[PDB]
């Protein structure tokens, strides 16, 4: 997979990113292109200001944030609007959506805790995605995996932070609100989970829905929320957290979730049935990311034309204990590539300003 190392300013690890990744960032642009045309009536015209829109939102509230957008834009040769539209993807899709009408566990555990997700989605993004790890001094190095031209995504950093990304369709749109891929950038920048959650809640409110969960070795949480709720879930009594595309948490009277795949209750029900029996391995935590129970909606995901329209695209699997993370491509029942990320002393040195 293309890995980029990206440092310096935000517009130069912008540009680093937008240039070693322009035909990648090209192609993503072109899927959501795609992607948002299916939910709307909208003219591209229209589609162009309401991106101008939200780019001000950015650069109002996340300044170093739309530098980075703004240096990949150069680097890709892109309007900027198109990567604002990359990192706003879901939250304009739903918003257009309305305006016109992944499995994720963490495990506690003695020789050290284990969390991992399989991401599931279009298999044209699969193609799209890569890997960068970001120096910024005086802040944790971040590696993580992503589409190419996101800021945010799934990865860990060298303090030991873990973060996951799980789909959650609650109701409700708050344009000036943080979209999830700068949620998911700022808990990849906090020094600890608590410290994550603290960095969240400062924003004052969600753009959309969805589900993060943050870990390290000690405790992890999980956040479901809306642009009107934000819920924390924590371990359960085994020192589990199991999460799937669904609520779990009990959330406000006027809360509403919108079409969730049946599936999500079965890979729920599932995953936690597997940790049952799980006996705290690394080998058997690796082997419940390829369960094919219900196939094609499994845990592994299939695509099959006329019944799943994704698949699982990558596993991620983080060893708390070593602060590694092994990477899976593919479906982990035969992984397209698999490779390990590790932080070495140069990731560390940016991470303390040396
Ligand atoms: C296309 C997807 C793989 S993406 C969404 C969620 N991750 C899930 O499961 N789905 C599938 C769906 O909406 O059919």
């Amino acid at each position: 997979m293309l890995h980029i190392l990206c440092q310096g300013t935000p517009f130069e690890i912008g540009y680093e990113h937008g240039s070693a990744a322009k035909a990648v960032i090209a192609r993503s642009i072109d899927f959501a292109v795609d992607l948002i045309r299916g939910k709307t009536k909208k003219t591209d015209e229209e589609l162009k200001q309401v991106l101008s829109q939200l780019g001000r939102v950015i650069e109002e509230r996340w300044p170093k944030y739309y530098e980075e957008i703004r240096g990949i834009a150069k680097g890709a040769e892109r309007d900027v609007s198109e990567i604002v539209m990359l990192n706003t993807r879901t939250e304009f899709a739903y918003g257009l959506k309305a305006a016109r009408d992944c499995t994720t566990a963490y495990c506690q555990l003695p020789n050290g805790a284990l969390q991992g997700q399989n991401w599931d989605f279009f298999s044209a993004t699969k193609e799209n995605l890569i890997r960068l790890t970001i120096r910024q001094a005086g802040l944790p190095t971040i590696k993580f995996i992503t589409e190419a031209g996101i800021i945010g995504k799934v990865g860990f950093n060298s303090a030991g932070v873990a973060v996951n990304y799980n789909a959650l369709h609650l109701q409700g749109l708050r344009p000036t609100g943080v979209p999830s891929h700068i949620a998911l950038r700022i808990a990849l920048e906090s020094t600890s989970p608590s410290q994550a959650y603290d960095r969240i809640v400062e924003q004052g409110g969600m753009a959309a829905s969805a589900f993060i969960m943050v870990g390290n070795g000690h405790e992890a949480f999980g956040l479901e929320f809306s642009p009107t709720s934000i819920r924390k879930q924590v371990l359960d009594a085994n020192g589990r957290m199991v999460h799937t595309n669904h609520c779990l948490l009990q959330h406000g009277k006027n809360e509403k979730e919108l079409d969730p795949l049946p599936d999500s209750w079965n890979r729920h029900q599932r995953m936690e049935f597997l940790l049952d029996g799980f006996d705290g391995t690394k080998q058997a935590f690796a082997q419940l990311w390829a369960d094919e129970d219900n196939y094609p909606f499994s845990i592994c995901r299939a695509y099959e034309e006329g019944k799943s329209r994704g698949a699982t695209l990558f596993n991620i699997i983080y060893d708390h204990a070593r602060r590694e993370a092994t990477v899976r491509l593919g479906r982990p029942t035969n992984p397209d590539e698999m490779f390990v990320m590790r932080f070495d002393e140069e990731d560390e040195r940016s991470a303390l300003n040396a």
